C-alpha cells in the first residue's frame, strides 16, 4: 500500500529467492540481521537512493524490481479528464510562444501515455527545433490549420504538409520538429505518445 | 523479403536449435529430408496453415516462431495518411446508422495501433451496446457535442457524461459502449486503440 | 487440423473487426467472396497457403503469428518430465554429442541439452557466431577450455568438474576438454 | 553513490519533459524549490528517501523503478563464469543444502542452484506454493521423489539420474529423495 510495504514485500522475495538470510544479507551491507528485519517489517521508508542501489547491487538486481509498480488510479478501468482540468505548458524562446501544450488523461497504469492537445503558433518552418525522438511510438492527427512536419536527420530532414485531418505516426527514436505551414499564421494537433 | 523466405530462415534457424537434421525433422512429418531442405532453400510456400501447425507442432512451437513479422511500411520511421485517404466502415442496425468509422493511420510497425474517428450518429443511450473489452489500451477525445459513456458490468454499468474537450482511457478487457448524450444529436470522437 | 484452422479462425474475426472491416472489405482486397471470408471465420481456413496467409496478414496491417495461435499445453499440470531413457541425440559434429533434455511448447526458447565434449584440442575450438537468447552452462564432468568474444582474441577459461557459466545473447562462444584430458561433459540451458 | 543518483538524474528529466512540466512545475507538487529539483537532475539525489521517491513517481504518474536505471553489467565481455570454490550455500532448512550456482544482473530473474536432497522421507514433502518464474532441473545424483500441483492430492514422480523435468511459474513443488535411498542432489535452474 505504500512505498516501504512494497519495498519490504519485494526485498523479502528476492532475499529469499537467492537463498540468502538475514544475516546473510546484514553482512553485505553494513547493517545487523535485524535492522534488515525490520526493513521486511515496512521500515525502509528513510533508506536513501544511494542504499537503496546498494541493497539492488548486493542482491544481483534494479532498485526497479524492489520497488512497487506505479499504482492503480482508475475506477473499475478508467479514468477521465474533463476539459477544464488540463495541465499546460508554454514553449517560449525569448518570451515568444512557440507551442501550448495542453495535457490531457494520464494513467499511472499506462505510464507512457502522454497525450496532448498542441497549440502550434509559430508558422516559420526555420523555427522548427528537432528533438531527438521518443523512447515510444507517436500518433499525430491535425485539428485545425496546416502543419509543416520535419524527421529524420536534423541536417537533411524529410518534410511534409499535414493538412487538418491528416493523422501520422512517428516510430520510437524518430526524431521531429513541426510548426504552421508557412505563412498560415497558427495550427493544432492532438499528440499521443504511448 | 516474402513469407517464404522469412519461413525458410525461420525454420533452419528453430531446427538448429533443437538440434535436428533434415532426416529427423523430415521423419516427423511425412517428408523426404529433400523435402525438408527445399523449404529452407525457400520452397514452403504452398505449405498449408494445417501443415504449418504441424511442423510447428514437431519444433515444439508456434506458427508466429517460424513465420516473419508484420513488416515494414514507414518512411524513414513515419507514415502520414491524407485525410481523402481514410477508409470507412458504417455500424447499421436495421438499415439505420448509428456509427460511423473513419480510420486513420495504420503501420506493420505498430499493429494494435488502430486510430479512428468515430461520428456517433445515436442519442439514445438506451442504443449502447457493451463490447465485451479490448486485448489493449484505448485513448479517447470528444472533438464534437457530447457522449454518453458506459462501461464494466452491461448489467449494471458505470456511466458519465463526456462534453466536447474530454478526454478517457480505457484499460484492456474493460467492456465499453456509448452514444450521444440524450436528445443531443450528434457527436465525434476520436478514438486510439493501442 | 483442429487446432491452426480454429485458432485462425477466432483471431483472424477479431483482427478484422478491430480495423473495421466486415467480411465484403476484407474479401475484395484478397480477391475472394465474403462466403469464403466466412468460411474461413468458421474453422475452414486449414489449406490456406503460407503464400495467401502473407497476404491476409498484409491486408490487415498485421502478421502471420497474430493471426495464429500459440503453442499448445503439452503439461501434466504445470510439470513435464523427461526420462534418462528418452533422450533425442545429434552427434561442432562428431567431437559433440547433443542429448536432448526436456522441452516444453509452453517455454518454446527453453533447450537444455547435455553436451558430451569428445574434443580435447584447443586450437581445433570453432567458434559459433551467438545465440539469440541467454545460455546457462554446468561442467558435469571432467574439464572444459572455453573460448569467448572475439575468435582472434579470445577471452578464456578453464573450467573444473562443478563450474557454472552464463553466456549473453549473441556472444559468440566454443569449447573443448582441456588439452589432453580427452573428454568431458556440461550442461548447457538455452533460455 | 554515483550510479543510481546519476541514473536518477538523467531518468528524471526524461520524465518531466516527457509530461511537460519544467522544474518550477514538477517543484511546487513537491513543496520543494525549482532549484531543488535542478540539483536532482544534476546528480545531488542520493540523499532522496524510499518515501520521497514514491512521492515524486507518484507526481509523474510512473513508477520509482521508472526512474531508477537497470541493474548494472557483471559481465566479462557478455560472460561471467563462477567456479566450484566460490558457492555461496543456505542449509526446506536442514535437510536441504542451497549451493548457488553463477548469477548475473544481465537476468536478474536467473537463480541456478545444486541442491542437495538430505531427506529421503517423501511423506515428509513439504510443497512451496510455486515460483513467479519457470524452473528447469536435472536430476544429479541419486533419485528424487517429486510432488506437484494439489498438496492434497499431487501428482507425483520417480526420477532417476540423469531425468529432466520442467515447472512452470506458480506450480507447487516439493522433492525428497526417494523411500529410504538416503540423498540426492539435482541442478535447479530458476529463470
Ligand atoms: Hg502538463
Ligand atoms: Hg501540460
Ligand atoms: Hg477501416
Ligand atoms: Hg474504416
Ligand atoms: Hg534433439
Ligand atoms: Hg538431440
Ligand atoms: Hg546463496
Ligand atoms: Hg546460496
Ligand atoms: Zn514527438
Ligand atoms: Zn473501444
Ligand atoms: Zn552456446
Ligand atoms: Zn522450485
Amino acid at each position: 500500500k505504500t512505498a516501504s510495504t512494497g519495498f519490504a514485500e519485494l526485498l523479502k522475495d528476492r532475499r529469499e529467492q537467492v537463498k540468502m538470510d538475514h544475516a546473510a544479507l546484514a553482512s553485505l551491507l553494513g547493517e545487523t540481521p535485524e535492522t534488515v528485519a525490520a526493513w521486511e517489517n515496512g521500515e525502509g521508508g528513510e533508506l536513501t537512493l544511494t542504499q537503496l542501489g546498494r541493497i539492488a547491487h548486493v542482491l544481483g538486481t534494479s532498485i526497479g524490481a524492489l520497488t512497487p509498480p506505479a499504482g492503480n488510479d482508475l475506477d473499475d478501468g478508467v479514468i477521465i479528464q474533463m476539459p477544464d482540468e488540463r495541465p499546460i505548458l508554454k514553449g517560449v524562446r525569448d518570451n515568444v510562444d512557440y507551442y501550448v501544450y495542453n495535457c490531457l488523461v494520464r494513467t499511472k497504469r499506462a505510464p507512457s501515455l502522454v497525450p496532448l492537445v498542441v497549440d502550434v503558433l509559430t508558422d516559420n518552418p526555420d523555427d522548427a527545433k528537432f528533438n531527438s525522438g521518443h523512447a515510444g511510438n507517436e500518433f499525430l492527427f491535425v485539428l485545425e490549420g496546416e502543419i509543416h512536419m520535419k524527421w529524420g536527420d536534423k541536417e537533411n530532414p524529410k518534410e511534409a504538409l499535414l493538412p487538418t485531418g491528416a493523422s501520422m505516426f512517428v516510430e520510437e527514436h524518430v526524431p521531429h520538429a513541426f510548426t504552421a505551414a508557412k505563412g498560415t499564421g497558427s495550427a493544432k494537433l492532438i499528440a499521443v505518445n504511448f
